């Protein structure tokens, strides 16, 4: 006759929570994939600030540059005049 | 007395929750997007670390052999006018 008018629940609950299983698989899923998302804003950070870090360390290493050939060309002409002894 | 008055509730709730299973995994999409950005952003960051250890290498290392430069000026500052 009809034995599916209320029996068709039978089939309606063993997915409802064949569902929620996989929000619940999904969602710890979810969790280590927020973990691994938490990696790319840091190293982000660390290339630009290491970029920039690097930048500072030429430019004090250049400042440091022009002063070793500065004053080693103050060693060539006054060891020329402590040459006339 | 079989007034189906929650099966009405038995799919409202399977509906809303395929639902989130969606919206899962349209979030679970763009994470595994984002999660591609990674070995570029490690190797960046890898490199700019690198190089910028590197620097303070050869500027500490450049940092010495000034401070010897000036210990050759100075004691041949006081040796060129022992004589003049």
């Amino acid at each position: 006759q009809l034995e599916d008018l209320k029996q068709q629940l039978q089939q309606a609950e063993e997915a409802l929570v064949a569902k929620q299983e996989v929000i619940d698989k999904l969602k710890e899923e979810a969790a280590q994939h927020a973990i691994v998302m938490e990696t790319v804003p840091v190293l982000k950070a660390q290339a630009d600030i290491y970029k920039a870090d690097f930048q500072a360390e030429r430019q004090a290493r250049e400042k440091l540059a022009e002063k070793k050939e500065l004053l080693q060309e103050q060693l060539e002409q006054l060891q020329r005049e402590y040459s006339k002894l």
